[PDB]
């Protein structure tokens, strides 16, 4: 219509639609056997624990621009809404060409609260 749109996810960061771009971090986690979720978020890979919707702690890298250049597929996106319904190994090998049962994930890091834990006991151990 008059109106345009751009493919937008709900960032669970902020918990809002946010505009899809190159600066999004998207990745894969598992969700069950062959069902795997697509995820994107605004910031934190690198500080949180976990994927913020499913806890899980290993993923998949995936390159934003591959996410962008499906913005039309109508498995991912949903009215240019990133869907939240799973995918199989399958579908991730036509749409991302990543076998994620062959290939080693990546982990969520649990730096952060070990140096809260750390800060924490130095402090007591100071004066
Ligand atoms: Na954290
Ligand atoms: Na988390």
């Amino acid at each position: 219509g008059a109106m345009g749109s751009m493919p937008t996810y709900f960032d669970p960061i902020m918990q809002e639609d946010t505009v899809l771009d190159e600066n999004t971090i998207v990745y894969l986690v598992k969700i069950g056997d062959n069902k795997f979720s697509i995820k994107a978020i605004s910031s934190g890979l690198e500080h949180l624990p976990s994927d913020p919707t499913t806890h899980a702690e290993k993923y998949w890298p995936i390159p934003a621009k591959s996410l962008i250049d499906h913005s039309s597929n109508k498995l991912l996106f949903e009215e240019d809404k990133l869907t939240n319904q799973p995918i199989s190994k399958d579908q991730v090998i036509e749409l991302f060409a990543v076998d994620p049962d062959k290939t080693e994930p990546k982990q969520f890091s649990d730096s952060v609260k070990r140096e809260l834990t750390e800060n924490w006991a130095r402090e007591v151990l100071q004066d």
